[PDB]
């Protein structure tokens, strides 16, 4: 029975509005409704992994697991295994997988982050799950961010707190936040970003939605505009939105958007908005293709419609050779040539690098670089040909070319990371000097760049 090199992943996000679901929710898991929908010919084909994020979820874990499992069994005739379930207040994540995957999944982690302080602490935040699927690390984040059209900056702050403090994946990757710990990271939820148009334009917006003309609305979506301005979700992807705004509906129909200010809304307008979103970030040159992104039309218990997204995702096998794991394979090596970091910092400490990768027995510390002044004010840290030769555990190119090197640039004075990035070993050539590049981030914000050349030796 061969190990897969692709799997499909279903991501769902639904703010349930504190109401129990209707008796049938299969359209959600089938990616049927509005937007980029799944072909009918695939309806019986199970996804490998289903990740369900809910917000304002009024059900117990037991109650929701029974609904989800019975739903998938009705669709696929497969009894899914529960990988993980984690709940913070009324924010929940469930991960289900095909039974054939049970012995491919390991290192299961869960965590949550509570956002805000005092007033603003008590219902918003995030839950997450991570695990290994054979040689591939997968992370999943369900966040319910701050509500309200005039709180986009708070949402951005909530995002930075979640990626800083959510403790998922390999704790040995100590310089790295969740935006670097996984081969594939999916971040979804009621992100609560709104269409920023005047309140007076409510009926005009509704008209546009009825005509399926979303362009003049999406050009004012706060998540797209904040992302364009590099204020949030830097280096994440989102599929194009081709479904109607998923909030705020009158319950028990989808024929009406309920946007007017009411005591129940704190006298706030809720113009139709794409609150409910799925984004992802995968390591460079790993296969990931969105195959659906849309909303259901027939699930109407909440003032939000459920959102679905599905992905093809590249996975690798748990590789064994005669040598590694448990030793190096002297036929393998990674050399960095003519490397330099460009940093936005005003600091004047010396810096060193750390190289982290599951192709190494443990992380590798470099010597300190040579600081120079850049022509436009910047710090340039030069490593020359000084960087340590990295010794991978396995030299087979079928393994090594699929790996990645995480890089942290750390202050010698404080040992704190000033920037993190990732280099793919999926090179055009081996035994050949080739350009490499990564942006560097810290707390998910841009702090610099790392560039130079690489020379990879495999056993072939
Ligand atoms: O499509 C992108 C995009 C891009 F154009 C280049 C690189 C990475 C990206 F994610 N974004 C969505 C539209 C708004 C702009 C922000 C990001």
């Amino acid at each position: 029975q061969p190990e897969p090199d692709m799997i499909t992943i279903f991501i769902g996000t639904w703010n349930m509005g504190n109401a129990p679901p209707p008796k049938k929710i299969t359209s959600w898991f089938l990616s049927k409704g509005q937007g980029k929908t799944r072909d009918d010919s695939a309806d019986y084909i199970p996804h490998d992994i289903y990740v369900i994020g809910t917000q304002e979820d009024p059900l117990s874990e037991k109650e929701w697991l029974e609904i989800l499992k019975h739903s998938l069994q009705e669709i696929t005739s497969v009894t899914f295994k529960t990988v993980a379930i984690h709940t913070l207040w009324n924010i929940r994540i469930v991960v289900l997988a095909k039974p054939e995957h049970e012995n491919r999944i390991s290192h299961i982690c869960t965590d949550n982050v509570k956002t805000g302080i005092a007033n603003t602490l008590g219902n918003k935040g995030a839950v997450g799950v991570s695990f290994m699927f054979n040689g591939t690390s997968l992370g999943f984040v369900n966040s319910h961010l701050t509500s309200g059209s005039e709180k986009k900056l708070r949402r951005n702050q909530n995002y930075m707190n979640i990626l800083r403090f959510l403790a998922l994946g390999d704790k040995k990757l100590s310089p790295f936040n969740i935006t670097h710990r996984f081969t594939h990271l999916f971040w979804f939820g009621d992100l609560n970003y709104r269409v920023d148009l005047p309140t007076w334009e409510a009926e005009t917006i509704i008209q546009k939605i009825k005509q399926q003309q979303y362009a003049d609305l999406l050009s004012h979506d706060q998540l797209l505009t904040e992302r364009r301005e590099q204020k949030v979700f830097l280096h994440f992807e989102e599929e194009e939105i081709t479904f109607a705004p998923t909030y705020r509906f009158e319950r028990l129909t989808r024929d009406k958007y309920a946007y007017t200010k009411q005591k129940a809304t704190g006298m706030k307008y809720n113009l139709p908005s794409w609150c409910d979103r799925v984004l992802w970030k995968s390591y460079p040159l790993v296969h990931v293709v969105c195959q659906s992104y849309g909303s259901t039309s027939d699930i109407m218990t909440s003032d939000h419609s459920p959102v679905f997204a599905t992905f093809e995702a590249g996975v690798t096998s748990q590789f064994v050779s005669k040598n590694g794991p448990g030793t190096v394979d002297s036929q393998g090596q990674i050399e960095f040539l003519r490397c330099y970091a460009t940093l936005k910092t005003k600091s004047q400490t010396k810096f060193y690098l750390e190289f982290h990768s599951s192709c190494l027995e443990s992380f590798v510390k470099s010597q300190e670089g040579e600081n120079e002044e850049g022509s436009e004010g910047e710090l340039v840290v030069k490593f020359g040909e000084t960087l340590p030769k990295l010794k991978p555990i396995i030299s087979d190119p079928e393994y090594l070319l699929d790996q990645h090197i995480l890089i942290s640039i750390k202050s010698s004075d404080s040992d704190e990371s000033y920037g993190e990035g990732c280099i793919a070993l999926r090179l055009e050539a081996t035994e050949t000097q080739l350009p490499i590049y990564t942006p560097l981030t810290h707390h998910g914000e841009l702090t610099g760049h790392f560039q130079g050349e690489i020379k990879l030796q495999t056993s072939q």
